[PDB]
C-alpha cells in the first residue's frame, strides 16, 4: 500500500532523468519525501542490512571511516545490521555504534589477486543471504569499503533491486559505456544494447533479489573463468550485464556515490556518499 506519487515528485528536477523507459524512478536530491517514507517504513518495522568487505590494507585505510560514516548517515532511525567480512578480525576497528545499529563480523579467506577479492564477494554474499541475511532483514545493500557517507542515505533508496548510476557515465551515451564487448564474456553487451552503466560500488534490493543478482554474477564470473577470460571491469561488468537482462526497480543518481574528482556539477544538488581519498 505505497505509491510512487506518495513520495516521489520528478518535476522537482526536470533537467535530469527521473524516470526510465520502464517506469522505474531515478532518485535525485529534492525529488523525494523522506519524512513520509520514514514514517511509512518505521510502521512496518523494516530493517536494513549492509554488507561490506575489507581484506588486507583496505581494513586500516577504509573500514573505520566507512563504519563511522554509515553509523551516522545510513537509514538513520531504522534498525540496521552491518555485515563486516574481513580476512583478519584482530585488525578489525571497533567503533562505537549509535541507536538502531548493531553488527556481525565474519572472517573470510583472502584471495591473492584483488580482482578476485572483489569478485569472490558475489559468492560470499550469496552464501550469507541463504544462511542468515534472508531471515534478518527486509532490504540489503552491498557496498565497497573505500567509500564514505557524506549525508543522509535514507529509505528513499529502498526497492526490490536498486542500482547505482556510475558517476562518470550517467550523462554519457551507451556505446561509450565500458561494458564488456568481447562476445567471449558472459558479461557481453552488444554495441546496440544497454540502458545505463551502473556502478558496482553500491547495489541492493531485497535479500531474494540480491541473492539472484549475486548468483547470476558469480556464475558469469565462473563461466568466464573456465573460458580463460576476464571481463574488463570484472564483477561490475557482470552486474551491468545482469542489470540489462533484469532492469532495476529503482536507480540512484550519482549524488549517492559521487567522485569529487569529477568536480561538482550543477546537476548534483546534495552528495549522500562519495568515493574515498
Ligand atoms: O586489496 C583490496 C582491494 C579491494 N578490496 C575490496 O574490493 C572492493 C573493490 O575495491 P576497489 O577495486 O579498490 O574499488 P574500484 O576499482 O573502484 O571498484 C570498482 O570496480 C571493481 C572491479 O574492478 C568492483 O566491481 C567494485 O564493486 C567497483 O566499485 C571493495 O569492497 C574493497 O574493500 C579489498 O578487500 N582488498
Ligand atoms: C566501473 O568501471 C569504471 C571504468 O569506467 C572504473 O573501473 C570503476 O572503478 C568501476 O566502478
Ligand atoms: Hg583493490
Ligand atoms: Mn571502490
Amino acid at each position: 500500500k505505497l505509491k510512487l506519487s506518495d513520495w516521489f515528485n520528478p518535476f522537482k528536477r526536470p533537467e535530469v532523468v527521473t524516470m526510465t523507459k520502464w517506469k522505474a524512478p531515478v532518485v535525485w536530491e529534492g525529488t523525494y519525501n523522506r519524512a513520509v517514507l520514514d514514517n511509512y517504513y518505521a510502521k512496518q518495522k523494516i530493517t536494513v542490512g549492509l554488507t561490506v568487505f575489507a581484506v588486507g590494507r583496505y581494513i586500516e585505510h577504509y573500514l573505520e571511516e566507512f563504519l563511522t560514516s554509515a553509523n551516522k548517515h545510513f537509514m538513520v532511525g531504522h534498525p540496521v545490521i552491518f555485515y563486516i567480512m574481513v580476512d583478519d578480525v584482530s585488525r578489525m576497528p571497533l567503533i562505537e555504534l549509535g541507536p538502531l545499529r548493531s553488527f556481525k563480523v565474519f572472517k573470510i579467506k583472502p584471495e591473492k589477486r584483488w580482482q578476485d577479492i572483489s569478485m569472490m564477494r558475489m559468492k560470499t554474499i550469496g552464501e550469507h543471504i541463504v544462511a542468515h541475511i534472508q531471515h534478518e532483514v527486509d532490504f540489503l545493500f552491498c557496498m565497497d569499503v573505500d567509500q564514505v557517507f557524506q549525508d543522509k542515505f535514507g529509505v528513499e533508496t529502498l526497492g526490490e533491486s536498486v542500482a547505482q548510476l556510475q558517476a562518470w557515465w550517467y550523462k554519457a551515451d551507451p556505446n561509450d559505456f565500458t561494458y564488456e564487448r568481447r562476445k567471449e564474456s558472459a558479461a557481453y553487451i552488444p554495441f546496440g544494447e544497454g540502458d545505463f552503466y551502473y556502478h558496482a560500488a553500491i547495489f541492493g534490493g531485497t535479500p531474494t533479489q540480491v541473492l539472484n543478482i549475486t548468483q547470476e554474477c558469480f556464475k558469469g564470473i565462473l563461466k568466464d573463468k573456465k573460458n580463460d577470460i576476464e571481463a574488463q571491469w570484472h564483477d561490475e561488468s557482470h552486474l551491468n550485464k545482469y542489470f540489462l537482462l533484469n532492469k532495476p526497480t529503482k536507480i540512484l543518481s550519482p549524488e549517492y556515490c559521487w567522485d569529487y574528482h569529477i568536480g561538482l556539477p550543477a546537476d548534483i544538488k546534495l552528495v549522500k556518499m562519495s568515493w574515498q581519498t
